[PDB]
């Protein structure tokens, strides 16, 4: 299982099929531009895939001289994101990147999106990475961090997985062909638990950090720098 030509086809469905509130999520990220995005600013989208959270912020951005630069290392993946909005009219431009986001420079950022992407870093990376964006953004910027989360209470992290699992059936995740590649990199998919992630991001010094969703095992955070 890679992010390969197949896998960028069917990922609006897969995603969907697979992450509860991951909609919800997507619109709140607007939401959320509205509120932290400043004129003269730039919009870091990480891993951004298609470009669902990039569109979504796009949309909502009311702000004079604002850039959006996402970045993704699959280049299946980063042609139909700027095909996918090349097909939207704004007088916001949008530039696609198709490199790791661990070498990206980020400068003068009200907004940073790691949409679900973390997890799949090192690790040993995630500390370097959450570092250069906190450096990145300017005074009041946001990181809006979404992530499948681990919890520390076996019991309580297998409630949630079954849940999880009962969603994924609701939405007949199995009839996706990439279904059970997908399922076994979950299955060895290194997540974090929330308490891991806010403690972290406080390290790196943002002074504001909360959960501000979560919909099972799945959420997502905010860190005002
Ligand atoms: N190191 C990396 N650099 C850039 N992109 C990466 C890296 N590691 C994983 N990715 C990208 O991580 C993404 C995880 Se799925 C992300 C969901 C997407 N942000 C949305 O809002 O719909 C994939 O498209 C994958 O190619
Ligand atoms: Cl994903």
């Amino acid at each position: 299982f890679i992010f390969d030509e197949n896998v960028a086809e069917v990922f609006p469905d897969m995603i969907q099929r697979s992450v509860p509130g991951y909609s919800n999520i997507i619109t709140a990220i607007g939401m959320l531009a509205e509120r932290f995005v400043t004129a003269d600013s730039n919009v870091y989208d990480l891993g951004c895939s298609r470009g669902a959270a990039t569109l979504s912020a796009r949309r909502n951005i009311n702000q004079p001289n604002v850039k959006i630069i996402g970045i993704d290392n699959s280049q299946p993946m980063v042609e139909r994101c700027r095909q996918h909005i090349a097909a939207y009219h704004s007088e916001i431009p949008v530039e696609i990147l198709c490199n790791d986001i661990r070498h990206v420079e980020i400068k003068n950022a009200s907004m940073v999106i790691l949409n679900f992407t973390l997890q799949f870093l090192p690790p040993e990376d995630r500390i370097a990475l959450l570092t250069k964006i906190y450096e990145g953004l300017n005074p009041n910027g946001v990181l809006v961090l979404s992530e499948k989360f681990r919890f520390e209470d076996t019991k309580i992290n297998h409630l949630l997985i079954d849940l999880h699992h009962q969603f994924k059936r609701a939405n007949g995740y199995s009839e996706l062909e990439v279904s059970q590649k997908r399922t076994a990199l979950e299955n060895v998919m290194r997540t974090d638990s929330i308490e891991t992630h806010k403690v972290r991001l406080k390290n790196v010094g943002f002074s504001q950090v909360e959960l501000w969703f979560q919909c099972f095992n799945f959420g997502s955070m905010i860190a005002v720098k």
